[PDB]
């Protein structure tokens, strides 16, 4: 049949997505690994879970908005080809500055402190992903995929070149 | 009837989106309130519009090319689901470093220098989106929502786990 | 016929997008330009590159996983109108801190260090991007593009205004 996706989950700390609503556009992404970002530190955070995607489709794996704007992590969008059966990663950087100040408290994904019994010190404005956190979302769109054909001119001729803000 | 989008004026601060030409794939949104933004600083730059996006629809609210080209205010595109009637908020960022240096001009959204008659002193790269503003689009996409099989291995083997600049 | 897309090589330093495989769902595109983007620098990269995008899709100028993972440089998802046959340009920020500190080594897209027999001081964190390099790729995707209709309501009421990490 059509109208289903297939699912890998490629260790125990996976998990499977799950649609929030039936309204709702994406399926929630957990962490399958615990990481501290310091500020400006990039990372590929695991998933444990694949998928396949089928051909004249793409998925992008995004960012929520509750993470995005409450913290200072930023999720570059991910485009999985339809084919691509691996591990999906997702591409993440704290873009808190690195201003060389330090605090006892890391900071969750809801931009709270943690408060742990034994003291550590860490640098100002690092996060902690915890394993089972909902960091992402996954929204899967149609494509058009045609073959390129190279011109001198165009078919027809209003927007043209105007771009950049020419309005 | 279909091919119609029901929009809410949540204010008389709010303006109805309007797209740019008939070519334009998305509609340009208006900034309901005034907003400085220092560097760094994180905010959510309410509209006072409400959509009610159909289902098998998500709404992306995004970026223009002429403000994320020429000043550093950074837009985290919002995936709009189709079932949010509430007050669309532009999830954005001040993206400027803060060298602790001073001036006394902000910025506007075409990076050019707001002249005042009161002097004022701001931290360089300070912006000011001003009410009625053109600051995002939003672009709607059909999207496709399937229900998840998990499985043990794919239906069928070219690409496989290969990616992140594997080519 | 349809299925098609219209490509204009605008110079000698241009090059024809190119699918990666039959289930990749964009097309990589190449700068036309050689440039040095220290940290904190922001430009828009030509291709001398443009497309007829037809009406009912718009074209997603974005990043790849592999260059977005590996280094600090940026790029803000382009959306090409079904219109703009002007140079595709690439919307690019390296968002590496500026820590004032000095190397002889610039960095590569793949973020290795570039050798080079005579001697240079670059500051800290800055990329060399080269010309006919595979720095963005296009995903073209239809569009909805309704009439907007207001109202004081909307036609049906579980979703609601709930949003911003509501869950
Ligand atoms: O965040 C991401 C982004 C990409 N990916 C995977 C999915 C996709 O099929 C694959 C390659 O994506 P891109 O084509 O955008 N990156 P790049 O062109 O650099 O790698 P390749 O040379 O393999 O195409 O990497 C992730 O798992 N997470
Ligand atoms: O920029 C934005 C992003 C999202 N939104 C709204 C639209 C969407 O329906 C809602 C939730 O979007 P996400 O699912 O991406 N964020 P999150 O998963 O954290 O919140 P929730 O738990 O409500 O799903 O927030 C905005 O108004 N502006
Ligand atoms: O990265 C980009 C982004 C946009 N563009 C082009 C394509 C698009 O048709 C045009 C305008 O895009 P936007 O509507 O998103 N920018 P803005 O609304 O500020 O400009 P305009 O006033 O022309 O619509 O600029 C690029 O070439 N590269
Ligand atoms: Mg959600
Ligand atoms: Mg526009
Ligand atoms: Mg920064
Ligand atoms: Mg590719």
């Amino acid at each position: 049949m059509t109208n289903t996706l297939q699912v890998k989950l490629l260790s125990k700390n996976a998990r499977m997505p799950e649609r929030n609503h039936k309204t709702d556009a994406g399926y929630d992404i957990f962490s399958a690994e615990t990481v501290v970002l310091e500020p400006q530190e990039k990372a590929v955070i695991k998933t444990d879970v694949a998928v396949s995607i089928p051909e004249g489709y793409v998925g992008l794996l995004t960012s929520r908005s509750g993470v995005s704007s409450k913290t200072h992590l930023v999720i570059e969008t991910g485009k999985i080809d339809a084919g691509y059966h691996g591990n999906l990663g997702i591409n993440i950087k704290n873009e808190h500055e690195d201003d060389k100040m330090q605090t006892i408290f890391l900071r969750n994904i809801d931009n709270e402190k943690i408060f742990e019994k034994e003291r550590h010190l860490y640098k100002l404005g690092s996060y902690r992903i915890e394993k089972g956190e909902r960091i992402a979302q996954l929204v899967i769109v149609p494509i058009w995929t045609p073959e390129l054909k190279q011109v001198e001119e165009f078919e027809s001729v209003e927007r043209g070149e105007k771009g950049f803000g020419s309005s």
